[PDB]
């Protein structure tokens, strides 16, 4: 009754932690809130720390290969939207809206709609009962799923394939790692170079694929990397460790696809449809909606400071610590850098997003822009970019910061852009 189960396959990166394959039964006595727990594999007889978020009690709903827990409706769609997923690919999660309730997200396919995802809410009747419909109830989510894996009963499709999912991100590199030794990082590929440093694709402890931001020739930054250490969100690139000795290094989560900009201009940004870029914009607003309620400020939001992953996952990087074209007037003429100037910047990012990577104000020069904008100038609606998306941009470009939307609004607006006149759940 202390047995946990591995949700995904994990590989060691230290002498103190331990590798384990998805499914293995681990033994953990003190499962107090924490990121790393000392566990014992009943399978291997091995002992070592493990990322807490990679296991779930064996006799639990979370141990269900099809229960994604508190996965957001959008990330569930992202996952469920994988082309290599037959109709009926599903997952079960907690409905983040009508709290207490549960949700069954199922993938479909119809030419007049293409790949889509139907969200059937399951009402966990207080009295225990469970149902997607009243005329049909069960005692466990495991049974409902069982039943619908053999019966459509109205559902768009019969529950078939359990929605896949790659391994998540451990929180941190190791149990206590943070200000690691420069001797552990093995830079092996350069993918950047700015006026503040470069960004390599290194390796930590030989096995770990990280990302090192070398800021070749301060110390008063460390005190800030601490607050940047706490900010934990899915749409925010994770900062693993930082080095004191100069030059100062910054190890961070590695994004296979690279920056959103390049990704846009490359040989992929073309086949990128509108619901794609809007999704990509929704992720970014989510991350910034977090940076927002955390009372923080990015100070330099743009498609260059955004990294992309596998299934069009986009994450905000560099948050915290020139780019006039992205800077809100007040920030450039008063140094007033707030979450509102950040919103301004976000509207500019919407133009790169909707213009395959095109530069904001294609025709003006740095100095020009600041002045054009002061007189009230604003970019026009890009080619084939909905006029409704431009209206959203214009709201971000309002003169008065207190007249620009919250990222919470931007996210909400962006997540429901296409399904505005449809019901949340079937």
């Amino acid at each position: 009754v202390t047995t946990f189960v591995a949700l995904y396959d994990y590989e060691s990166r230290t002498e103190t932690d331990l590798s384990f394959k998805k499914g293995e039964r681990l033994q953990i006595v003190n499962n107090t809130e924490g990121d790393w727990w000392l566990a014992h594999s009943l399978t291997t007889g091995q002992t070592g720390y493990i990322p807490s978020n990679y296991v779930a009690p064996s006799d639990s709903i979370q141990a269900e290969e099809w229960y994604f827990g508190k996965i957001t409706r959008r990330e569930s769609e992202r996952l469920l939207l994988n082309p290599e997923n037959p109709r009926g690919t599903f997952l079960v999660r907690e409905s983040e809206t009508t709290k207490g309730a549960y949700c069954l997200s199922v993938s479909d396919f119809d030419n007049a709609k293409g790949l889509n995802v139907k969200h059937y809410k399951i009402r966990k009747l207080d009295s225990g009962g469970f149902y997607i419909t009243s005329r049909t109830q069960f005692s466990s989510l495991q049974q409902l799923v069982a039943y619908y894996s053999k019966h459509a009963d109205g559902l768009c499709h019969r529950l078939t394939n359990v929605c896949p999912t790659s391994k998540p991100q451990t929180q941190g590199l190791a149990k206590d790692a943070w200000e690691i030794p420069r001797e552990s990082l093995r830079l092996e590929v350069k993918l950047g170079q700015g006026c503040f440093g470069e960004v390599w694709m290194g390796t930590w402890n030989g096995t770990t694929r990280v990302a090192i931001k070398t800021l070749k020739p301060p110390e008063a930054f460390l005190q800030e990397a601490q607050v940047m250490k706490k900010l934990r969100h899915e749409k925010l690139v994770q900062l693993y460790a930082v080095v004191s000795e100069e030059p100062i290094y910054i190890v961070t989560e590695y994004m296979s696809k690279g920056s959103l900009l390049d990704f846009l201009k490359g040989e992929m940004g073309k086949y990128l449809r509108l619901p794609q870029l809007v999704d990509m914009a929704a992720q970014i607003a989510s991350g910034m909606a977090y940076v927002e309620r955390m009372n923080y400020v990015h100070r330099d939001l743009r498609a260059a400071n955004i990294l992309v992953g596998e299934n069009l996952v986009c994450k905000v990087a560099d948050f915290g610590l020139f780019p006039i074209k992205w800077t809100a007037p007040e920030a450039a003429l008063y140094g007033r850098f707030t979450i509102k100037s950040d919103v301004w910047s976000f509207g500019i990012l919407l133009t790169e997003l909707t213009t395959k990577g095109r530069v904001p104000y294609p025709g003006m020069v740095n100095r020009e822009v600041l002045d054009q904008v002061e007189r009230g100038y604003r970019m026009p609606c890009p080619p084939e970019c909905p006029e409704s998306l431009h209206d959203l941009m214009c709201q971000c470009w309002r003169k008065d910061p207190e007249e620009r939307p919250t990222f919470e609004y931007l996210q909400a607006f962006l997540e429901d852009y296409f399904t505005s006149t449809e019901p949340q759940y079937q």
